[PDB]
DNA sequence: GACCTCCCT
DNA sequence: AGGGAGGTC
């Protein structure tokens, strides 16, 4: 039942400072930022140790030890600790394996969050999951020192263990490189852009709160003047016995609880009542002030004014990056009205400025590319409006024929192409029959007859190999893609057909921040990454370092890979986030 | 805490 | 196609 061999240490010595150890740097705060370390495990050649962090971390030796890159650490979660560390002042250096970003690179459905998930990968449980040793939620706690110290252990001595035969499997599957260097890197840079952080004007977001507050009380009066009634219009309850019954609003969909007040639900019912317009724009405004507003202010700190985004590199199904705490990667920008919020996003020093540089069409062009597509490959290379070609195509019509919803809808075919595209969801979409949207779909495939070939081989090579790849050997497992549920094998289908897609968007636009990040300390600049966003780069730097970001920015993006078509970045610049357009 | 719309790319 | 994050039992 009981405990591994260990030596619970009272300071540090020399055998605990070999050139090759797993450790464990415990953070347990789900936000490591300025987040307290409660202990230390090194599991190494000499045996296996117990550290407290306020002894360790005040050794010159072990510190010294910790910012040596020729003492190779094998870790779970690295990013982690190195934050955790910065803000400490202790850099970590030497980190050869991640043994997370292995997991997340081996199978990222497993969902693997904790090292005894990793474990059980390779048949090892002598290792608890953290939420047996911490408890979950309100009974969630750092345990005495004796269970505690019992634990590092384990992880540390699990990750030795592992080490070995996860780096034999990423060989065997061709990601090894993917993980050395891309992943692992990547998140030494992740890193540091969390650490530093993006200021915020809170100033400015406080009285954007007021505007709104003022808002909300006209737009919830009104409403309550126009039910005749006041009532809680976010109850799902109330809102639709306002509209269903009081009001007689025509039914058109049915949720599992009631009745749908989704905002496409509610667009069709405004001509029937001018209560209807004023739910939304209710609805828009509430989005604003609680997500945008409210949620970022809570998550400034105020001793800087600046928010330190968690970026998570070891969850997306796809090789995408997550944010949290705040999520920086759904900042509005499609309404003028929420845009407004990036206005509140600015430089960490004065005389800064924000610069933003998104890749132009990423995804069609990684398709064009993977599809070998003839006429896609020529859009791109002639830098066509991709939307407005594939307008011409599909209804065949000359550029000066093209509507402005005839490009709107071939817009949406696009993107639904992209999604791996099916009559119904299409149709649902563009507000159309199944059949048309079918007819769209195949008018589509008629032009792009390598797009179709590509979707109809990927569906057959995730089927034969029971998953898909990315350019860079990124893998997605499709053990559905068999199930004799159609909706089931269909979703399957879609995946693998989109993968592919935005999971070599992703590695590509991760090569670059590698690339970016080395070119920017090759030429001494004192720019730097902030934030990601799927196919975009937000830096900020002092304004005499704009023109030469200008040139060198998007060129490191568009070269990061070589592929059939040109890639294409756009660049902008300014005194906040919102200018930076 | 666990089941059930709206913001982004 | 991927994500993150108020009413209600």
């Amino acid at each position: 039942t009981a405990k591994m061999a260990f030596t619970l240490a009272d300071r540090v010595t020399e055998e605990m400072l070999a050139d090759k150890a797993a450790l464990v740097v415990e953070v347990v705060e789900e936000n490591y930022h300025d987040a307290p370390i409660v202990g230390i495990a090194v599991v190494n050649e000499h045996g296996r140790f117990f550290l407290r962090p306020e002894t360790a971390l005040a050794d010159p030796q072990f510190v010294a030890w910790l910012g040596d890159e020729t003492k190779k650490k094998s870790m779970f979660d690295s990013k982690r600790a190195a934050v955790a560390l910065k803000w400490k002042g202790i850099e970590l250096c030497g980190v050869s394996f991640d043994l997370l970003l292995a997991a997340y690179l081996l199978d990222p459905a497993q969902g693997v969050d904790d090292v005894a998930a990793a474990a059980k990968m390779k048949q090892y449980e002598a290792v608890r999951p953290d939420e047996a040793v911490y408890g979950k939620g309100a009974k969630r706690a750092v345990p005495d020192e004796p269970v505690l110290a019992e634990h590092l252990v384990r992880k540390a001595a699990a990750i030795w263990a592992l080490e070995r035969p996860f780096l034999d499997e990423l060989r065997r599957n061709e990601q090894d490189r993917l993980l050395v260097e891309l992943e692992q890197p990547l998140s030494s840079i992740l890193a540091e852009m969390e650490f530093a952080g993006v200021k915020v004007d809170t100033k400015r977001l406080e009285q954007m709160g007021e505007e709104l507050a003022e808002q909300l009380r006209t737009v919830e009066q009104r409403i309550y003047e126009l039910a005749g009634q006041e009532f809680n219009i976010n109850s799902p309850k109330q809102l639709g016995v306002i509209l269903f019954e009081k009001l007689q609003l025509p039914v058109l969909k049915k949720s599992k609880t009631g009745y749908s007040t989704s905002a496409d639900v509610l667009e069709k019912l405004a001509p029937y009542h001018e209560i209807v317009e004023n739910i939304l724009h209710y609805r828009q405004l509430g989005k604003l002030q609680s997500t945008y507003i409210e949620g970022l202010l809570k998550v400034v700190r105020p001793d800087t004014k600046k928010v330190h985004t968690i970026f998570n590199q070891a969850l997306t199904q796809t090789g995408r990056l997550s944010s949290t705490e705040p999520n920086l990667q759904n900042i509005p920008i499609r309404l003028e009205e929420g845009r407004k919020i990036r206005q509140a996003f600015v430089p960490s020093e004065s005389d800064w400025l924000i610069f933003a540089a998104d890749y132009s069409q990423i995804e069609l062009r990684v398709l064009a590319h993977i599809a070998e597509d003839d006429n896609l490959m020529e859009a791109f290379r002639r830098d066509l409006d991709i939307h407005t070609k594939t307008a011409m195509d599909i209804f065949q019509v000359s550029e000066d024929e093209v509507t402005p919803n005839m490009r709107r809808q071939a817009k949406a075919v696009n993107f639904g192409i992209v999604y791996g595209i099916s009559d119904y969801g299409l149709a649902q979409n563009l507000n159309i029959s199944r059949k048309e949207a079918a007819e769209f779909i195949e008018r589509y495939f008629e032009s792009f007859p390598g797009v179709k070939r590509y979707m109809e081989n990927i569906v057959q090579e995730a089927k034969q190999k029971g998953y898909v790849t990315t350019l860079l050997h990124r893998r997605r497992y499709l053990p559905d893609i068999t199930s004799r549920n159609f909706n089931v094998r269909s979703f399957a289908e879609r995946m693998a057909m989109n993968t592919p897609i935005q999971g070599s968007a992703a590695d590509i636009i991760k090569k670059a921040m590698i690339d970016l990040n080395a070119r920017l300390k090759e030429e001494r600049l004192q720019a730097r990454l902030l934030l990601q966003v799927h196919d975009e780069l937000i830096l900020e730097a002092p304004k005499e370092e704009m023109e030469r970001l200008c040139r060198l920015v998007p060129e490191v993006m568009e070269q990061a890979v070589t592929l059939r078509v040109p890639l294409k970045v756009d660049y902008h610049y300014g005194s906040t986030w919102y200018d930076a357009k």
